[PDB]
């Protein structure tokens, strides 16, 4: 119940929500039905439209009017944005020459430049560039500020997940936002797009930008704004709180368009009816840039232009329908459109099974355009499954496609041509940053980043610590011309063991064999050397990475690679080599076919065993350093020691060698020289950190050799590739990914087929960053380099995507 007898009197769009059954002035009453009766003739005064003309120049004050020409409007803090235009004689912000804002340049009374974040929903990244004959504010803040070529939004690409995750710094995952429909099964209850249900704060996890400010004393703006409020207000709205005495004075607000969202879903992104919503945006920038001006805030406020998602071409006509795949298809919920979520419709219905679901939707039509995957077999980037909200069983849908469950549920729920919600690599989804003013840097392009790391540098802005989150705080420092956040690299918690040989060759009762026992001073001085770590230059160019967690392992150095070895779980942690351009592929010989060799250093009990593999008649061995990299036949007995092996199930060996054989030296002769740092993953409960000892569900059978989920690699060289990986003076380049180690390929649908044709597509899907690899790992790379740590941080946050360009 609401009592609007109130009145809304002197308290248009208060700050402060007062608490029901009293009636609500603020910029949400509107969505809770609770607005107080004359809230509409107050507050929504539209009279005489939004801009000055000549004659209204110097008028007598009416209050009925949308905004003011009246010489008193600018004390008033109400003025039209074209006052000083029209009245004054002033120029219009975009006809201003750029000039930089080396310092804040604010009226007294300001204790530090405010922040407003103008964000643009559906914007995507290629109208900065196609759009831009007729979008001259925003086009003049994105070449005189800081600007990105994109900006990567998170998954499912859709609003609700990404401004939330805009405002905390979160992944959907955490943040609880995992769709723009969803069913939470501790609660029983369901959100939706339009409802009043979305509003419970049980939903709404993390702690976003507007809490963060207020807790540390900083006053927000109302980020949220009701449909029918019209963008004029909107502005004219935020101007007037910048009038404010400074005791009450908000330092950060936000701006919403729904455009061009609204147009792009009717007529897709390109649709020539799309000019007008651009220009229509371009507009409002220039009245809050102009409204900026009048006030004298233009050299002082930081301005956030930020889009959500971008907008892909989709029609009704290509849509999949699982009833041309399942035949029980009654008995499960789908939510539907630019991604699935699939579970049963009964709870009581015993006869339910996700095994038998996701194999009657494998490859099974020739151009299939979803991909049925269980949430934690997604690719890691995309950090989607460790909430009860994503259901277990997924559908990633192609770009340009549309999943529903039924042709009913299309005809009768060609109306719209344009959608969003794919894989957040997609080019299509896309969207734009640009940040303009004093804390900023002039005319300065950076790389492209996600939207994860906005979070941080908005705290930054404003002087606020952030809550904990996503972002990798100090990522982004090349973003600004001040406030830089300084970090130190972690400490490291284990320090290594340096075994030397401790152990004779018949201590060990691994059953395990090589035909090695084939016999100088020469290559056994040599040999010692290289054990003692003469080559570690060579094959660890940053550093050994630091062990952040507590855990007992052990530094192993050969002439071709250098490992640490953990001694709980039975495998090396990492495995680092370089590979030159000049280096040569062999095969394995074939005396050395089966060959695992004790490794001296290590003790039986903290080794592997030959026999737990054969008795696992699942479980197959791989290695770390592959033997067909070896630099010659005497370093090649190095690469089949025990503390090398890893456990790989025969589906995913072939995954493996294909990388291990071809690929490596691939990249190797592209990029001239790489460094590869390798290892295992284990994520039994797939919440994109490191498993403990006690967490893994599988084991090597009969013995205490866990499982990896993951395996991953780290292929670093010289940004200039004019230089060699093992020689580089400047900035680096990677690539990295985390492979699923699955027991067969399903995955992949021509994996019938030779390696050369599915496997590499594959690892593409899969690419990751080496921040995502940390988190898997607790592990931390690149620990001693020629660079800064800011740098390195950007280096570690780098998601090669395989797209092609923007
Ligand atoms: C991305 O960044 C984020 C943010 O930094 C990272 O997420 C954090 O990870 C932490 C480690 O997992 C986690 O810490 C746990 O917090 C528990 C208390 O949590 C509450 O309080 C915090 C702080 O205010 C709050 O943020 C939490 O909010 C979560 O849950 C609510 C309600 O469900 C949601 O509204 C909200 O969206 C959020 O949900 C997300 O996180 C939870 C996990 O917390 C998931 O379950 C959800 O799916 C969703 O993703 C909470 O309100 C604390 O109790 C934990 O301590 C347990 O474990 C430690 C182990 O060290 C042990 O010492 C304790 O004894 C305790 O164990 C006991 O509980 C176990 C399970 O009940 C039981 O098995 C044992 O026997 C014991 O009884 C733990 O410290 C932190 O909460 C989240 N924060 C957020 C916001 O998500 C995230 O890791 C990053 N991702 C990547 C890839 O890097
Ligand atoms: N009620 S309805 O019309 O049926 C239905 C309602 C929900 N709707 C719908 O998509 N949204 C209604 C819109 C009003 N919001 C708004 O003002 O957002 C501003 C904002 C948000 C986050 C920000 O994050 C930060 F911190 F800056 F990074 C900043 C600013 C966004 C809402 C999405 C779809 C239509
Ligand atoms: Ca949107
Ligand atoms: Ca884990
Ligand atoms: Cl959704
Ligand atoms: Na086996
Ligand atoms: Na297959
Ligand atoms: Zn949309």
């Amino acid at each position: 119940w609401t009592a609007t007898s109130g009145s809304c009197k002197g308290r248009c769009f208060e700050l402060q929500e007062v608490g029901p059954p009293d009636c609500r002035c603020d910029n949400l009453c509107k969505s809770y039905s609770s607005c107080c009766h004359d809230f509409d003739e107050l507050c929504l005064k539209t009279a005489r439209g939004w801009e000055c003309t000549k004659d209204r120049c110097g008028e007598v004050r009416n209050e009925e009017n949308a905004c003011h020409c009246s010489e008193d409007c600018l004390s008033r803090g109400d003025c039209c944005t074209n006052y000083q235009v029209v009245c004054k004689g002033e120029s219009h912000w975009v006809d201003d020459d750029c000039e930089e804002i080396k310092v804040p340049e604010c009226p007294a009374g300001f204790v530090r430049p405010p922040l407003i974040i103008f964000s643009v929903d559906g914007f995507r990244a290629s109208y900065m560039k196609k759009g831009s004959k007729v979008m001259p504010n925003i086009e003049k803040l994105r070449s005189c500020g800081t600007h990105a070529p994109y900006m990567r939004p998170v998954y499912p690409t859709k609003t609700f997940p990404n401004l939330y995750t805009l405002a905390t710094g979160l992944y959907p995952e955490s943040h609880g936002i995992v769709g723009n429909s969803m069913y939470d099964p501790v609660f029983d209850a369901s959100f939706h797009l339009r409802g009043r249900e979305k509003f419970n704060h049980r939903w709404w996890g993390g702690q976003p930008l507007w809490i963060t400010a207020t807790k540390q004393g900083v006053r927000a703006g109302t980020f949220f704004w009701s449909v029918s409020i019209p963008h004029e207000r909107r502005i004219l709205t935020i101007l007037q709180w910048l009038s404010l005495p400074d005791n009450e004075r908000p330092s950060v607000y936000a701006f919403y368009s729904e455009q061009p969202d609204f147009s792009g879903h009717k007529y897709g992104p390109f649709g020539p009816e799309m000019t007008n919503p651009l220009r229509e945006i371009d507009k409002t920038v220039g009245q809050l840039m102009d409204g900026l001006k009048q006030l004298r805030l233009h050299r002082c406020v930081n301005v956030i232009f930020v889009g959500d998602h971008g907008m892909e071409d989709v029609t009704c006509d290509r849509t999949e329908f699982l009833s041309n795949y399942l035949t029980n298809v009654d008995d499960i919920t789908l939510v539907p459109g630019t991604l699935g979520r699939i579970r049963a419709k009964s709870i009581n219905n015993s006869k339910y099974d996700p095994k038998t679901i996701i194999a009657a939707l494998t490859c099974k039509k020739p151009d299939q355009h979803f991909k049925p995957y269980m949430k934690q077999h997604l690719p890691k980037r995309l950090h989607y499954a460790n909430n009860r909200r994503i259901e277990d069983i997924h559908l990633l849908v192609d770009r340009r496609w549309h999943v529903a469950r039924k042709p009913l549920d299309v005809y009768k729920k060609c109306f719209f041509q344009g959608d969003h919600g794919f894989d957040n690599k997609v080019n299509s989804m896309q969207t734009v940053f640009v940040g303009y003013g004093p804390t900023f840097k002039y005319r300065t392009k950076v790389p492209p980043f996600e939207n994860i790391e906005l979070y941080n540098v908005m705290c930054d802005l404003l002087g606020l610590k952030p809550a904990p989150n996503n972002g990798t705080h100090g990522s982004l420092n090349h973003l600004l011309r001040t406030n830089t956040f300084r970090p130190t690299m972690p400490d490291e918690v284990s320090r290594p063991n340096y075994p030397g040989i401790m152990y004779l060759q018949s201590e060990f009762d691994l059953g395990c064999t090589c035909d090695d026992k084939v016999e100088n001073k020469l290559e056994e001085l040599n040999k010692r050397l290289h054990t003692k770590g003469s080559t570690k230059e060579r094959h660890l160019l940053y550093g050994r990475p630091a062990v952040l967690y507590r855990t007992s392992y052990d530094i192993l150095y050969h002439t071709d690679f250098e490992s640490g070895y953990s001694e709980i779980f039975l495998m090396p942690l990492w495995t680092s080599y370089t590979i030159s351009k000049q280096a040569e592929v062999s095969s394995i010989p074939e005396h050395l076919t089966n060959c695992v060799r004790p490794d001296v250093r290590v003790s039986p009990g903290f080794s592997q065993n030959c026999l737990a593999y054969k008795n696992d008649k699942q479980m197959s061995y791989g290695f770390l350093f592959p033997p067909y990299l070896s630099s010659s036949p005497e370093a090649k007995y190095d690469a089949f020691l025990v503390t090398n092996m890893v456990p790989m199930y025969p589906a995913f060996k072939r995954v493996w060698a294909y990388f291990q054989r071809v690929l490596v030296k691939k990249y190797a002769s592209e990029r001239n020289g790489v460094n590869v740092i390798s290892g295992p993953i284990f994520d039994y409960n797939y919440d994109g950190l490191r498993d403990t000892e006690d967490e893994i569900k599988q084991y090597v059978e009969g013995s205490s050799i866990p499982v990896p989920t993951h395996y991953y690699s780290i292929i670093t060289s010289c940004l200039d590739f004019t230089q060699p990986a093992d020689k580089c003076d400047g900035p680096l380049s990677v690539s990295s990914f985390i492979l699923p180690h699955r027991p067969d390929n399903d995955e992949s649908c021509n994996s019938s087929e030779d390696e050369s044709k599915w496997v590499e597509e594959l690892m593409k899907m899969h690419t990751a960053r080496v921040r995502d690899i940390e988190h898997l790992t607790g592990l931390d790379f690149y620990r001693k380099t020629s660079r800064s740590y800011s740098e390195i941080l950007t280096l570690k946050t780098y998601l090669h995507t395989y797209e092609s360009e923007i």
